[PDB]
């Protein structure tokens, strides 16, 4: 067949990543005719029916949204180049988190984002922000937070950069798994499909993700998680740097490993066991209810 279908969520964002890999494919295939088929954990889970029962061939995610485990069948085959993952500090009044006065409301849904920024300041009340990027900066116009932190990548993608008060350095904000690069998944059988994709990978970004990942999966991770997972590739190595943390930024675990490119997955495992060793597990216990990593 030469058509393509690309199931996608319907928000801005996820309609503008869609248009990216469908650009990126009419380039390297002219002749392929490429469907959009957009559709209303739970931002992945609809996309994964519509993929084992064929009404696509591949869906396109954030990376970070995408889960660790796959239906028998399914699976992430490409990673395109990653765009910048770091995260972003949004506000009107304000120029920086320093300039933000004692008492003021940062708006972010994120536990990793939040334990972070209560462990440099107690003084700040971060408050629960939901919703697409659009609502989100909605909210904080109406006035109902002082700032909030979403990531560069979505407001640069939404050309909304100029929203952008400070990019917070990989440093003071530990990065979302794979946050920045955008993934795709399909029927692992499906030769044709992957066929195709295999033009969209980029190996470097592949590369970062994958130690990443390996990390996320070992701690059973997620969105709803306090873990930060970030890779860089520094002079023909990988730096992989983790941290998971509690909610009240009191107890922040982090640990970082450098090795090899071809054993970023072993990287991965290996600093999730160090992290989970030395008290990860019992955070991560709470967050899950009961349940922890292995
Ligand atoms: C895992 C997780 N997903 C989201 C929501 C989200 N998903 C993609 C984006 C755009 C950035 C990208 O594609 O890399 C976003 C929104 C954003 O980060 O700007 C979140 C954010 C929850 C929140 O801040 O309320 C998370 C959790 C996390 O990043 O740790």
């Amino acid at each position: 067949d030469n058509v393509l279908r690309i199931a996608t969520r319907q928000s801005p964002l996820a309609l503008w990543q869609a248009h990216y890999v469908k650009d990126k494919l009419m380039a390297s295939h002219p002749g392929l005719v490429v469907e959009l088929v957009p559709m209303v954990g739970l931002f992945v889970k609809e996309l994964e029916v519509a993929l084992l029962e064929n009404r696509a061939d591949i869906a396109v995610h954030s990376m970070k949204d995408v889960p660790v485990e796959f239906p028998q069948g399914l699976g992430l085959v490409t990673i395109c180049e990653r765009e910048d993952p770091r995260d972003a500090f949004v506000s009107n009044n304000y120029d920086s988190l320093d300039a933000l006065p004692a008492g003021s409301i940062v708006g972010t849904s994120s536990l990793r984002r939040q334990c972070q920024l209560a462990e440099r300041r107690p003084d700040l009340i971060i408050r629960s922000l939901r919703g697409n990027v659009g609502t989100r900066l909605s909210k904080l116009d109406n006035g109902e937070y002082d700032a909030i932190i979403l990531a560069v990548a979505g407001l640069k993608r939404l050309g909304l950069e100029s929203r952008i008060r400070a990019a917070l350095p990989p440093e003071i904000s530990l990065p979302a798994v794979g946050q920045g690069a955008v993934g795709i998944e399909c029927r692992l059988d499906d030769s044709r499909t992957r066929e195709l994709l295999a033009a969209l990978n980029h190996h470097e970004t592949a590369l970062r993700v994958t130690a990443e990942r390996a990390m996320n999966t070992r701690l059973e991770g997620g969105c709803q998680v306090p873990i930060g997972s970030y890779a860089e590739l520094i002079d023909g190595e990988i730096w992989l740097r983790a941290l998971v943390g509690a909610p009240d930024g009191s107890q922040i675990i982090r640990g970082e490993r450098r090795g090899a490119p071809q054993d970023a997955e072993q990287m991965g495992i290996s600093l999730a066991e160090e992290l989970l060793n030395n008290g990860a597990r019992e955070i991560l216990a709470e967050v899950y209810n009961g349940d922890a990593p292995a």
